[PDB]
Parts: structure tokens; sequence; C-alpha cells
């Protein structure tokens, strides 16, 4: 059976999107639906990651000009955690998935977002937004399989 390679193949990053599959149980056995809430899962705990880095350099005594960026960014995760992904967890799951394709290009979006926060477009914690943005990627197009 090769949907998971299937699946991949039909993603930006075939590497990045085997070894996010590969790496969860559910994925040998699970129908594409399963792949993409494996993928959400993923995208989630990086965002996770993502947004506690945030509070531990907000309450680290960060310089004047990480101020704003940090709080901006905080924003634009607590968008992504609280909404996006339940709302596309909820679309997967109980409705259309439709839906979560929205999700998946919301989360793509305020990743970079938050990036873009910091002068020269450069964060301290560049390789957090960039997974996100990525995972997100790998997600949409996964989902555009479903609708």
């Amino acid at each position: 059976n090769n949907l998971v390679e299937t699946t991949c193949k039909n993603t930006p990053n075939y590497q990045l999107c085997l070894k996010t599959l590969l790496s969860d149980k559910r994925s040998a056995t699970g129908d594409i639906t399963t792949l993409a809430l494996i993928m959400v899962d993923a995208i989630k705990a990086k965002a996770n990651q993502a947004a506690v880095t945030i509070s531990k350099l907000r309450h680290s005594n960060p310089p004047a000009a990480w101020k704003g960026p940090l709080k901006n960014c905080a924003f634009s995760y607590k968008v992504i955690l609280t909404a996006s992904l339940p709302e596309a967890i909820e679309a997967l799951t109980k409705g259309d998935p439709k839906f979560a394709e929205d999700g998946m290009v919301g989360s793509s979006g305020d990743a970079q977002e938050c990036e873009e926060y910091f002068k020269g477009s450069k964060s301290p914690f560049s390789a957090l937004n960039i997974a996100v943005h990525e995972l997100s990627d790998v997600g949409r197009a996964i989902v555009r399989n479903l609708l």
C-alpha cells in the first residue's frame, strides 16, 4: 500500500511530508483524512513550541526593539492555535474538509507574518516559523485531495 507515498507526492515537500507521516503510528492504516489529521497535529506541535518560545523571550527582559514584534507574533500564534487549527480539525472530523484548507492557508500566512515583524524579516526563532509554515503548506496540499 503506498497511500503515504502517493499522498506526499502530491505536496511541495516530499521529505518533510514523509518524515512527518511515517513518524505517527496512525499512518500505516489510516485513510487520507487521517493523514491530514496527523499533519495538523504536527503543525500544532510546532506552533505550540513557537508560542512558548515567544512567551519565554517576552519574559526574559528582551531588547526594546523586540517588544512589539514578539507581542504581535504572540497574537499570530494565538490565532493559529485557538482558531485556525481547531477549525481545521473540526472540518476534517465532523464537517466538510473544504474548510480545513482555509485553516492551513491561514497558518502558513500567520507563521510568515511573525517572522516578518522583525527587522530584516529576521526573528531569533526563524527555524520554528519556517517549520510551521512548511508543515502548513504540506497540510494544505493534503487537504486539497479530500475536497
